[PDB]
């Protein structure tokens, strides 16, 4: 099923969907990264979209800290799979994590060959 | 809890979302209409999201026949009650239910005071 | 400036693009109507897009009053054209225009055969 | 046309609008850069908008060679001098250009504080 660095409580879930086709995109490779110290992209986490087109248990509560973080979307491989030429190399979210800000992430995106829109639900409860 | 016309295995779903504040949109009117023989909108279901921004139990597969449907969103209203003056009277999303396509929907609104965007999600199994 | 029912200057104008082709979006038909005193849509002006996806000249500044406006945009007759049967009948943009005085709206729509975006740039006349 | 580093036909533009107050983000700091020899990102171009919320002039024609772009646009900056903590860090639109040939590129991106929609519009030159 579906997981990542450590499946657990998601604090940060990734949801993404097709607008040509109403559909969720499933399958679709998604990277985490962790701004360095020294200002580059670690590796955090990375995972593929389940068929409800969500990835969970990317990371655990303990190791997700105060910090810049980058996830990016491989858009181009899944619009090559349908044989439709896409724009976008990538589509990436980058965003700074607090904790005095709710505890929960969910990173949204709405897919399209020539644009895609992102959003953030960030809530205490559940999803 | 949630719920409408008649709760079951939902067939039509309503989630709504909200860009300023990054959460659910809640407490947000949801009316659906269906188009009648003399092209009125008759009344069908109607609620009020969830604290997940979400309106299910709408209706049950029996009453959910092939037909032309509309969901008006009291968007308006929602966007007063922030203090915040807002474009739209409320935003629609008309379409039609055909049996060959997949069983639920799924009607997706991002808010914001100029703008929305609406996106379905036709699918088989639950969500 | 033309007054009767050009365009002074052009106080709503409608720009539709497609999010599949990376392109304007031509040829779609609009229909503008303005709600009258009996509370129903009296048909107000039509038009359709331009090879830039713009439509222009909709109506003059004089015969723009305060009330409530309805934009629909033939969606669905776009995409069949395409070979894509689309999910929505059309996309309606409803909205109260010059209840503060003359303002310039300019209505954009962004489609995919799922989903769309709407968005309203409203300006202040200075000449 | 405007050789060197000008704008020929302008082939590279940005569009850049507020869904909170619907109008042109103006002032909005875009850097863009291309894809080295090396695999890093050179600096190619930066402005900020106008008051229509474009950005014009950003390269000529000679020097926007086949590349893969990134267009960075600072939305955290523009959110906060209006005393919004947003959420992203900025937005980044990443593309291959001209592979087939100069093409015109229009890149739209559409604010909210906790969403932002971004598109393209791709013409082919003709004078």
């Amino acid at each position: 099923g579906p997981t990542g660095t450590g499946e657990s409580k998601c604090p940060l879930m990734v949801k993404v969907l097709d607008a040509v086709r109403g559909s969720p995109a499933i399958n679709v490779a998604v990277h985490v990264f962790r701004k360095a110290a020294d200002d580059t992209w670690e590796p955090f986490a990375s995972g593929k979209t389940s068929e409800s087109g969500e990835l969970h248990g990317l990371t655990a509560e303990e190791e997700f800290v105060e910090g810049i973080y980058k996830v990016e979307i491989d858009t181009k491989s899944y619009w090559k799979a349908l044989g439709i030429s896409p724009f976008h190399e990538h589509a990436e979210v980058v965003f700074t994590a607090n904790d005095s800000g709710p505890r929960r992430y969910t990173i949204a995106a709405l897919l399209s060959p020539y644009s895609y829109s992102t959003t953030a639900v960030v809530t205490n409860p559940k999803e």
